[PDB]
């Protein structure tokens, strides 16, 4: 997260990171047992960390818990990140308290000029690189689409939408990749790309949920 603040320790009890023996991606807790992602950060040998502020300090909330199985949108394009999206279930449940609490799905799409909340331990620069240990949070509006695909000509499906400032200075960045956009309560957006981090006429590019909503349902139901 470029040009946001610290969040405060578990005050986001569903961000999730995830790790191969360091951490590569967010993700949110959408239930006890399942957590959403985006594709582009597909691995195998996940563990899920919950409950989480500093990532390398034991802190006592902390939950580990294994991935028993990893489900990849059965479109996702890894070309151009369409259907940026992916399921991933624990090997037990998570026990679910102030601090690590699930998140709930949408029943609508958010409209822009809708604020979010956006979240995650990737990188706070810019131009070079700096990574916290703490988890950062970044207060943001959703765009119109027309001022996102003025952004990013031929760039945007219907599955996508920007959120930031056209200005920049203001971004989610790599390492938030696979995290959650929340707005009024709900999971709107997961972290998924952009151009740089921060830049003018730059802003981020984000998996729009609501479209997937009946896919999340039918795929827990049935794993
Ligand atoms: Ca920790």
């Amino acid at each position: 997260i470029v040009g946001g603040y610290t969040c405060g320790a578990n005050t986001v009890p569903y961000q999730v990171s995830l790790n191969s023996g360091y951490h590569f991606c967010g993700g949110s807790l959408i239930n006890s047992q399942w957590v959403v992602s985006a594709a582009h950060c597909y691995k195998s040998g996940i563990q899920v960390r919950l409950g989480e502020d500093n990532i390398n300090v034991v802190e006592g909330n902390e939950q580990f818990i294994s991935a028993s199985k990893s489900i990849v949108h059965p479109s996702y394009n890894s070309n151009t990140l369409n259907n940026d999206i992916m399921l991933i279930k624990l090997k037990s449940a998570a026990s679910l308290n102030s601090r690590v609490a699930s998140i709930s799905l949408p029943t609508s799409c958010a409209s822009a000029g809708t604020q979010c909340l956006i979240s995650g331990w990737g990188n706070t620069k810019s131009s070079g690189t700096s990574y916290p240990d703490v988890l950062k949070c970044l207060k943001a509006p959703i765009l119109s689409d027309s001022s996102c695909k003025s952004a990013y000509p031929g760039q945007i499906t219907s599955n996508m939408f920007c959120a930031g400032y056209l200005e920049g200075g203001k971004d989610s960045c790599q390492g938030d990749s696979g995290g959650p956009v929340v707005c009024s309560g709900k999971l709107q957006g997961i972290v998924s790309w952009g151009s740089g981090c921060a830049q003018k006429n730059k802003p981020g590019v984000y998996t729009k949920v609501c479209n997937y909503v009946s896919w999340i349902k039918q795929t827990i139901a049935s794993n």
